[PDB]
């Protein structure tokens, strides 16, 4: 009953910061490893993919925090419970 | 039965933020990498090419966005708890 | 009995909203990835391939709408409940 | 037992349209993908390249959207509920 | 008793609908990406690749539409409920 | 009891035509591929490549409609409801 | 009890025919590719490689077979029920 | 209790010639797309490429074979119904 | 109870024949693929081909072979029923 | 009751640390292969590349600790054991 | 009690040698297809390519009698019935 | 009740560190096999590459050891049992 | 109670052993593969490659090894029966 | 009770031991194939590339061997039975 929700709650969460790693983390990868292997061919243009990788990082990045946020919303600031 | 909603509204909420990174995760890093790949080949296009990918991450992490709206609703705008 | 249609509902908003960013997500790479290379390869064409791939990426998004719109449907213009 | 029926049919509904998208978003990608690319090697051949993306992108669409008619059927004109 | 019928009809219905997309989506990606590839290398030879392309995208759409049938006689042509 | 054997019947059904067209979607996109990649190399081969097509869809088709002609069965000539 | 024999044979068919269709259906589209670009590549040599593809295309038909075979055994010489 | 052995049975045989096609079928595919190919590359070797193809054939045939022995075994030469 | 042992040998008997062929199926595939390849580019070291490719492809049945000699032992040289 | 929230909590620990690994793992690897391909090809651009690498490895390895932290919150920080 | 160590033992012989021969079956077919591939590039090499792949195609079979050897055990040497 | 904690925490503690060996596993070979092509290609630059993958390893070794850090609190610094 | 943990103990024993020869299995081969092709590359290299070869195969049958240890632990030296 | 912690905790030493083969067996093998490919490539390297490989095998033993410590620790060292 009471316990359940709470429950169900820390599973959600686990769940949650779990599966929210697995696209971005091979993503972040693939660009990661493009990155580097065009500042292999091209040095002087470090500058503008450092750039331009920076910002992907940032977007998949966020992808896994709103998992993170989710976990700890259920954890520490749950409405159910 | 009360508690079973709330419990199920959880489990969602867990599963809606979770899922939703997969495909998005892995499509952004495809994007990014070819577009430093790109960068690397054509250091002029840099301005063409990071206006394109910021296109194409938008709509990526919109997918995513859609799973955490739902994950919100079920935590704080929930209509059956 | 009433409880069980809402916990049922609220997880079928989860799994709606989640598997329905995995395939667009991994295509609108692909697209996205494909396009920066060409404008890349070929500055001048950065127009029809903008175009071309808006187009492609908006039949992509709308995948996955359809799967935001049965949970929206399911959470806040519930039938059953 | 009532209940049970409308539990299903919610159920149903999510993987109706949350599966449906799977296949029809990593083909629309692979398809785009390669236009785009074409339209890139060669831009007078754009409108051909166009056509024959649309026409592909529609046959496409319509798998997923097959998935979401059943989840509306499922909801909004439930023949057992 | 007469609700299980009903019930494992309706998740029939979502999986037979949900399941018949996922091959002939990526199988249609395939085909419509090799087709506009093809135009791109040889446009005199659109006519050629449309027709075949168009054959194979019928072919292919049938086996989803296999799925919807079912799907369609298990809500609105039910032999058993 | 005696609904469990109609209840069985849908699911194995729903089973059958969802899974049959996995296997033959991928596959039908790989021949249909190639096919409109040969006919761009060689168009004067039009004819020998539509022909061997038309014969691959067809063996492919087959193993779906085994799906289709079980779930037909299991439906409208089920031997044990 | 005696239903049990009946609904598992039902489902055991499904998964039969379902499953046995995923390999064949990957296997033939692999060989007609190469089939219909050998035949691009070496027009001349059609009569062979339909030879030998058609060999190939029944070896790979016949697994699936084996599966509609069973299936069909469960429904219509049911030594159980 | 006796109906359980012949449901168990029943559902080993689906299994059994099912499971058994995946990997056949994966390989049949894998080899026949390659003699084929040779045959294109060198057509005078179509003899000694379908020769060792058909051995090649038998031996995966086998494997699937095997399950289907399984699966009849367990219909119609059960020692435990 | 007494039923329980013959109900998990069958089960026990379809998962042991029914895994055991996806390795070797997809193995002597990959082999025969490479040994027909082999036979196109160098038809005078067919013999050496074959050798090799027949030892490799005896290994990869016997994988399979252990799966079907302990369902046949389950089935009928049961030490437990 | 308070046995049942201990117990989900430390499942859901296990979850969190175990599936985050799986993404930033193999995008690591991605990473990392590409960078010491690039020094191999460019020596003289180690410095750029360890960088760049260096960044994405923590970006990706932040995605992991997230679900750590959650994990260990779950064990000594529990807010509802 | 008595029956569920008999029925979980014939489960675990059945799961041990299916799974075993997944990774061996895919692995052998790797090793035999590139051995078969050096044969034909390098026909004076048969025997150094013959002897290594026989020492790896023994030390992959081993994984698989692993499982055979527990199976067997689990069977015919059970030491708990 | 007392021992659902304890039992659950032992599930949690093999999942935690089974699971935590999947992606770093793949993704150190990966790095690893990439960083000998380059010593291959540049023996020279050994000393460079070695750093840089080992730095690498690390990193994916660490992903795995917060694994094993969760799995030894959950047996040795287990705070609900 | 007794047979629980005995039965327990007989499905780890299975899992252990079949779960554990997948990775080493694949990778096995995948080094092996490579090992007779730069043997037929490089036939004055053989020693110092089976050298690295063996060495490698080696460090992958331990995995498994483990497995199998474990696997015997629970049979024939259970410290919990 | 008592028989339950023990259960799940052969269990889960099975699991541990069986999941932890998987990445660094795929691993170890794309490191050691990549390894000798470059000894055939490079002899005069194989110092500093088997030096390289050993590492790199080590850092992915140690990854399986956590798995084995736990499994030991859940069967030898175990503090809950
Ligand atoms: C968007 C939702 C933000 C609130 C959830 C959250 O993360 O806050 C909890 C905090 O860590 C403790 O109070
Ligand atoms: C009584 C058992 C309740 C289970 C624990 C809490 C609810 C979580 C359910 C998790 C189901 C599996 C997740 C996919
Ligand atoms: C939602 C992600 C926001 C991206 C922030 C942009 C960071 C810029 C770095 C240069
Ligand atoms: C009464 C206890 C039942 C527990 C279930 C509560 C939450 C339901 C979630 C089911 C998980 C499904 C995963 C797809
Ligand atoms: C519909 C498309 C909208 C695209 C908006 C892009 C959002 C930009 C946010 C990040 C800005 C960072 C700038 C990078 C500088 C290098
Ligand atoms: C249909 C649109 C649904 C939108 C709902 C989103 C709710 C907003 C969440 C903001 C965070 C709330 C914080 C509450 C803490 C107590
Ligand atoms: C007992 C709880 C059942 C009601 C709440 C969830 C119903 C759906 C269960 C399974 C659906 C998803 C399976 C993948
Ligand atoms: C009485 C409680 C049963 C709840 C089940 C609701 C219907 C769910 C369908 C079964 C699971 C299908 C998902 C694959
Ligand atoms: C009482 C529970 C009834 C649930 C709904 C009936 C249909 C069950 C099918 C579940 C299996 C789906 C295939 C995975
Ligand atoms: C009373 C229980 C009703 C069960 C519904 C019958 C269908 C069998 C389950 C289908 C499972 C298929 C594969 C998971
Ligand atoms: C049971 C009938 C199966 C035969 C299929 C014939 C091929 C159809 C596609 C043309
Ligand atoms: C009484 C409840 C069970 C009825 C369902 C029929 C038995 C079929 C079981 C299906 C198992 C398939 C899983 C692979
Ligand atoms: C009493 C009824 C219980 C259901 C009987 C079905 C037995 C078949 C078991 C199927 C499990 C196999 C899954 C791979
Ligand atoms: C009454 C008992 C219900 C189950 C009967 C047989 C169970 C054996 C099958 C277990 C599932 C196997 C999956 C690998
Ligand atoms: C009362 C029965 C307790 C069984 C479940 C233990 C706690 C719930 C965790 C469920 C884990 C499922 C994750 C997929
Ligand atoms: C609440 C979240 C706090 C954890 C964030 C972790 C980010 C730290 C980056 C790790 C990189 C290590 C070396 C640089
Ligand atoms: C009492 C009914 C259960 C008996 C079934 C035998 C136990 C074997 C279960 C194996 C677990 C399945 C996944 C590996
Ligand atoms: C009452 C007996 C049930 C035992 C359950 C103990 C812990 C179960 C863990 C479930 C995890 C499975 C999916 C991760
Ligand atoms: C009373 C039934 C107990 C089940 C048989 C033994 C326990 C084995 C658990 C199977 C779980 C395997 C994980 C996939
Ligand atoms: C009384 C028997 C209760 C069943 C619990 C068996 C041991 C728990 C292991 C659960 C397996 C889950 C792993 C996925």
């Amino acid at each position: 009953m009471n316990p359940l929700i709470a429950a169900a709650s820390v599973i959600a969460a686990g769940l949650a910061v779990g599966l929210a790693s697995i696209g971005p983390g091979v993503g972040q990868g693939t660009a990661a490893g493009q990155a580097v292997e065009g500042i292999a061919r091209q040095p002087e243009a470090e500058g503008k993919i450092r750039g331009t990788l920076l910002l992907s990082l940032a977007f998949m990045e966020a992808l896994t925090i709103y998992g993170l946020v989710v976990a700890l919303a259920l954890l520490f600031a749950n409405p159910f419970v």
